[PDB]
């Protein structure tokens, strides 16, 4: 269990309720005994959601903006904090905090290679389950979304008629 | 040369001038001597333009249209003819030969294997070359094009004002 002041205290600097704060201590010593979390056990835990992918490498920018003091360990006020914020803050601090997440290097400024290493990190982990933005309009899924518009009374013909007032 | 009254009965029935469509019938001379055009030059025609494609499927397709009277060949008032509609037609009229071409079996239907096997047959020739729909957002130019609206100063990083301000 958690101490009184260490509820109080971190319901008041979150955007939980002392509630919330205990459920979520609860899942944290439930999946982590230890009360300490290490790049290995949070890269085993990215990889229950995504077994079919590699999240080695998104695991550790997501652990290096987790890791607030940057010591290696994931503390529970750390660990309390990054869900409040990714999930319950305003856009500012969302965005503050994606910000972190691209600024690899920590140096305070995001470069070309350091979004295309978080893209290339998304894509080894979801990229072969999700549904990706390039393949939307695929051709067979141009040539579906055309025919059903066209083929009115949905017969699996088009007629001239279909297709012409289809076209326009 | 092409006679006085092939020229003005040709002229009539398209949308050419006397001398385009006897410039066209010199061009249609010099490359098949023979007057006459079968499949196989209509693909070897299909090749020049296309060399690292298949250009067969598609070239048969569109040798049906020009073959107007279903013989085989593709004489000169064919090859005007569908040069004419599919340049300088009415939409109604270029989109009745789009219909056909769409239509293989020439049954007054377009079904959705139709479709798909013009859709096919056109990657065969042009996918290795021509830009597709399906790679205007691939992911690294989906990183470029966020990266460069961001980057307002284009000193090639992103400050989290350039971060913040781009993401809206
Ligand atoms: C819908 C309910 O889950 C969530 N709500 C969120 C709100 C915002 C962000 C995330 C998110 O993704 O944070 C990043 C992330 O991703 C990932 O996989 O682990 C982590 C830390 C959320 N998650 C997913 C999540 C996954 C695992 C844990 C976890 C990790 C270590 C030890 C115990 C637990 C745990 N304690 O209680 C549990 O149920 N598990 C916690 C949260
Ligand atoms: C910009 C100038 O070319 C065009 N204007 C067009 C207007 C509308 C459609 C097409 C089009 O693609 O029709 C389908 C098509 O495609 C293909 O490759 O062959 C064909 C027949 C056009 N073409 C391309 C073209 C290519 C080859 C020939 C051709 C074929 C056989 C014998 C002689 C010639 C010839 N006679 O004079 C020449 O210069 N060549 C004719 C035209
Ligand atoms: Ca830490
Ligand atoms: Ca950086
Ligand atoms: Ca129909
Ligand atoms: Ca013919
Ligand atoms: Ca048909
Ligand atoms: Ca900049």
């Amino acid at each position: 269990k958690l101490k009184p002041e260490v509820v109080e205290e971190l319901t008041r600097k979150t955007y939980f309720t002392e509630k919330e704060v205990q459920q979520w201590y609860k899942g944290f010593i439930k999946d982590c005994p230890s009360g300490q979390l290490d790049a290995a056990g949070f890269q085993k835990i990215y990889k229950q959601f995504f077994p079919f992918g590699d999240p080695t490498k998104f695991a550790t920018f997501v652990f290096n903006v987790f890791d607030e003091n940057k010591d290696g360990r994931i503390e529970f006020s750390e660990f309390i904090q990054a869900l409040s914020v990714t999930s319950r803050g305003t856009l500012d601090e969302k965005l503050r905090w994606a910000f972190k997440l691209y600024d690899l290097d920590n140096d305070g400024y995001i470069t070309r290679n350091e979004m295309l290493d978080i893209v290339d990190a998304i894509y080894q982990m979801v990229g072969n389950t999700v549904e990706l933005p390039e393949e939307e309009n695929t051709p067979e899924k141009r040539v579906d979304r055309i025919f059903a518009m066209m083929d009115k009374n949905a017969d699996g013909k088009l007629t001239l008629q279909e297709f012409q007032e289809g076209s326009k």
